[PDB]
DNA sequence: AATTGTGAGCG
DNA sequence: CGCTCACAATT
């Protein structure tokens, strides 16, 4: 399957690959609505952690 | 001060 | 190349 990494869904949400990274962890900085756009993004592309 | 990006450092 | 960790320089 489509090896989605971090860099896949932060381009598609509107956030940097750190900041979706600091979604999973080191958690901080992730803010209401580019959150949400991670949130929305979980889903939207089917994220294969580490791949 | 608030995050990104740079860097750094392990995988 | 993939991800985490902490930090400062830009803003
Ligand atoms: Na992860």
């Amino acid at each position: 399957m489509k090896p989605v990494t971090l860099y896949d869904v932060a381009e598609y949400a509107g956030v940097s690959y750190q900041t979706v990274s600091r979604v999973v962890n080191q958690a901080s900085h992730v803010s209401a609505k580019t959150r949400e756009k991670v949130e929305a993004a979980m889903a939207e592309l089917n994220y294969i952690p580490n791949r």
